[PDB]
């Protein structure tokens, strides 16, 4: 079967780079990759189907695809769960990297729901803006409104840890 | 702050026993736990712990210098269970919940799935495979009782098995 | 191929407790294993083939071994790294577990060379005797002389931290 | 106390790259890092460092504020090495090394060897198999030049492989 892995952390702490050394693992042994992102360059601080449903994924999935790559899960509609499953069903790997938490320190449902599929997390830390220690595990938006879906880079977030994320707070 | 660590899997893939194990180095440190279960008082592995119904009754069991608070089976906690730790790590105690990912039909834990979000540390482990044997079993097939998706019980109700042969036996 | 876990780490810090978990998923999946300890049970702080030289092993492999577990490797003849290679080449899994370091902090050369070849490597932690902190990752010898083999438990070995290892000295 | 973290694996399995993350880590913290590589200045995968023929070189370039000691090609190292990280252990420095664990002939490097025991951390990488093309190549292969197990080259000389495309090729 398909096994999948989930990147999750906050901005900054490397989940594109390491999604994209996936993609680079498979594509040196040959094998097909499809790599979407919500809606053309998957950009760390690759190339990329750039979809909006979950659905769409399968327009793009050929028979000998052997492993799938999304980034932004958090952006997917939560059917991406039940996308992923069949996938899996399939002897198709599949990657995602997404934020866990917003700035509010809320679930990002769709990532939740992957993290419960996974077979494996990989939670990634960030360098706290605040600190300089590697231990960010948070988001903090510093500008802009207090939207949730709101996007941006470090004009409007930065990556904090959590005794920093309270006292800025 | 503290630090939040949850351990997840099928059933009989360890988990209570990891948490247990967690639990030994905490009293072993001489650091103050505090241990529950939803609701008999044995957390046991297929500690003595504070049964109770909801996540807001931990307030009342957590003292000034509690440092480490376990919880196990929390798929069955209310989702309430997400700020009640988040507030526990932002007072420097460090939260260990135990529970199960998926039911049975392979449909997300909401609490788990929640606590999955927040976890510092995520944990998957895995069981042996009823069906071929290999350690590689990520999920819990249901071969007796109904088809309900709550419902206590262990080797009698519940058997864990990897996704071919999950698919293979449905 | 068979895969290498070298499981290590200083005294008391589980690595016996792990080796055993291993053996117990083995035996659950109904496949044959072999399990060693240097010269009858394996008892942590399951029965063993006692031996003195690593190539006694070959005496107790069966043709449907699947998985072959070796406690207190540090007191092994180093010719273990060839005896562990060959069974590797043999499609037959290995977990080893001992101490990295002697406590003069040498390391333990049998270990060293196993952990060189493995293809995981644990490394686990026990609770400091002096600070209580789960960051012990050295034995400091209490009793007896300095012997770096010196066979013996609690009463002789304590598992210390860095900085309380170096205090203590 | 300071940490150890070793990153081995075979040929191509990331391991200057991973290094060259963690010393990004620590200047991003604005913290003081020092770089190393046996004896041309270049730190590059397939930064700066000082180049340097002996562990002992390294005390010169070790200021009161480092943070960080990365030493990458570790297995071209004297074994004194092994003393030389530990002190910096000792006095509050994480050390974080990189290097083959064994040589195309699959014996250990001793230099690797040891460091591996004084490790906290042990991150071992595998690169894909130049034969099967999975990611499960844990071993480098050498298929040309000579049979010299001390050789520096790159990819007109080694090959990564996965044990049972080792022994088939073998
Ligand atoms: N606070 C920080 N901590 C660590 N790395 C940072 C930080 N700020 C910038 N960087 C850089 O960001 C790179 C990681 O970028 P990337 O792989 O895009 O992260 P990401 O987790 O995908 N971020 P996002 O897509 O915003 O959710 C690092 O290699 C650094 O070069
Ligand atoms: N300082 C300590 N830290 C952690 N656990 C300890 C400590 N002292 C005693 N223990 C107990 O020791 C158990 C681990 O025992 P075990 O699996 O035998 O360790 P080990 O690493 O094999 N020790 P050794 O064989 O002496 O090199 C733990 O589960 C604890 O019950
Ligand atoms: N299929 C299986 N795989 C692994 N262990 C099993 C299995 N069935 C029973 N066991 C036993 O269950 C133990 C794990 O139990 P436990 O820690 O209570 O797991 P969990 O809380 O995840 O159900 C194992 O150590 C083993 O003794
Ligand atoms: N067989 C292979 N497996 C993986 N990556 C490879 C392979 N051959 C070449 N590469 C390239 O080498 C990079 C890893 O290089 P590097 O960090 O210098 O590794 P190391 O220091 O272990 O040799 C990979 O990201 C990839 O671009
Ligand atoms: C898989 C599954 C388990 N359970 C119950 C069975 C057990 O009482 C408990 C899981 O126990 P465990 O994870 O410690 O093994 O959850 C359900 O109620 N629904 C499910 O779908
Ligand atoms: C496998 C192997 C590599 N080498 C050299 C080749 C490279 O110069 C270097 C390893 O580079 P790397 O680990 O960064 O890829 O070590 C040997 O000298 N002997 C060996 O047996
Ligand atoms: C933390 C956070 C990031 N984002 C966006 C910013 C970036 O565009 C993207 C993370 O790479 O997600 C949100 O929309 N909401 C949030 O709460
Ligand atoms: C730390 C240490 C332990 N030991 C022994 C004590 C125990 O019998 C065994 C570790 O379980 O190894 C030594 O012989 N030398 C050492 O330096
Ligand atoms: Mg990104
Ligand atoms: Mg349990
Ligand atoms: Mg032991
Ligand atoms: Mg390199
Ligand atoms: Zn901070
Ligand atoms: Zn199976
Ligand atoms: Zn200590
Ligand atoms: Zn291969």
């Amino acid at each position: 079967s398909g096994k999948l892995t989930v990147i999750t952390g906050p901005m900054y702490s490397g989940k594109t780079t390491e999604l994209l050394s996936f993609v680079e693992i498979y594509k040196l042994g040959k094998k097909k990759v499809a790599v979407f992102k919500p809606k053309t360059m998957i950009v760390s601080h690759v190339e990329a189907h750039v979809i909006e449903r979950p659905e769409e994924m399968r327009k793009y999935i050929e028979e000998d695809t052997r492993g799938v790559f999304i980034d932004e899960v958090q952006f997917f509609n939560p059917s991406l769960f039940e996308v992923v499953k069949d996938l899996l069903d399939r002897g198709i790997d599949v990657f995602c990297a997404g934020l866990d938490l917003t700035h509010k320190q809320n679930p990002f449902e769709t990532t939740a729901l992957l993290l419960s599929l996974a077979d494996t997390v990989i939670k990634k830390k960030a360098v706290c803006h605040r600190c300089g220690e590697y231990n960010a595990t948070l988001t903090l938006k510093v500008a802009g409104g207090e939207e949730e879906i709101d996007v941006g880079g470090q004009e409007k977030y930065i990556a904090v840890c959590r005794d920093c994320y309270n006292t800025l707070k």
